[PDB]
């Protein structure tokens, strides 16, 4: 287990103003602890990425009907 | 060109006390400018990443040997 790593903080400052189409994302990624905010990460096709803001109804309900994203190791 | 995107920003809020050996770098990533703090990601091999504090000799050093990390589309 190589770990030389301190690793950055994936953030979410700017916010999805318009809902995303549930059938467009894969899943969703929680933001860091340390600059959390309430943001909410989903990953969408083709390597694209949109930060939502959790505290929003259509975020929500996306959320309870996706799964957390994997990780490479 | 699929954009209903809002990216998360890649910060460094923590940041590597230890001099990482230049040989287990493949390159470096600018952290996002709205959180930049003077902060560097060096790619690190098998997935790994570490920030770098860039007023310090050693990671300027390093930056100064390596190219910026490339991204897919
Ligand atoms: C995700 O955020 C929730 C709050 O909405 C929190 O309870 C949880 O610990 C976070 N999980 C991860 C895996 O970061
Ligand atoms: C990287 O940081 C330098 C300052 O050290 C700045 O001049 C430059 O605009 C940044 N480049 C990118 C590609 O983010």
């Amino acid at each position: 287990s190589k770990s030389m790593q301190v690793p950055f903080s994936r953030c979410c400052f700017s916010f999805a103003e318009q809902e995303i189409p549930l059938r467009a994302i894969l899943c969703y990624r929680n933001t860091s602890s340390i600059c959390s905010n309430e943001g909410l990460i989903f990953k969408l096709k083709r390597g694209k990425e949109a930060c939502a803001l959790d505290t929003v109804g259509w975020v929500q309900r996306h959320r309870k009907m996706l799964r957390h994203c994997p990780s490479k190791r």
